């Protein structure tokens, strides 16, 4: 665990993180795909083994001796709002399990079912106090990755809203 574990946002590229383990935005086929997930597996190709998983689960795979915490959010083009709710939640609890598991004192984490998972809304807010309702019991040091200036900000404002 972290001395004094907190919440931190970044703009860059999370295959770039300074942190000891990253969540990928991944999908249930454990497929290179697009986005985060395609920067993840040029990274680390190797934690695409066996890394398939269902909807609202992580699966953890290691490159080395670097973990990579594959968490597949639901495609909101798919699910209902409700049911597409709760495998989103669960899946941040399920990345809280494997962060814990690991005991890793930082961890490197993308907004799940944000980009071409969204089903075209701004889940934002919604994705990001699933990331807090299951972060928040953990004392790893978290950092968002993010790409969008606007977002970083009002990811930061979020963050400082609670401190
Ligand atoms: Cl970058
Ligand atoms: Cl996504
Ligand atoms: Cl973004």
């Amino acid at each position: 665990g972290a001395m004094a574990p907190s919440y931190r946002v970044k703009r860059m590229d999370i295959a770039k993180n300074d942190e000891e383990c990253v969540v990928n935005a991944a999908n249930p086929r454990g497929l290179p795909g697009d986005g985060v997930c395609k920067a993840v597996y040029k990274k680390w190709p190797e934690s695409f083994k066996n890394s398939a998983t269902p909807v609202g689960t992580a699966k953890t795979v290691m490159c080395g001796t670097y973990p990579v915490i594959h968490a597949v959010g639901p495609n909101f083009s798919n699910y209902t709002e409700s049911e597409g709710d709760r495998e989103l939640a669960a899946a941040y609890r399920e990345v809280a399990k494997e962060v814990t598991r690991l005991g890793v004192n930082s961890v490197a984490i993308p907004l799940l079912s944000t980009g071409v998972y969204s089903g075209g809304k701004d889940r934002l807010t919604q994705s990001l106090n699933h990331l807090f309702t299951a972060m928040d019991s953990t004392d790893a040091d978290v950092v968002i990755y993010c790409r969008d200036k606007e977002w970083e900000k009002k990811i930061s404002e979020a963050i400082q809203m609670r401190t």
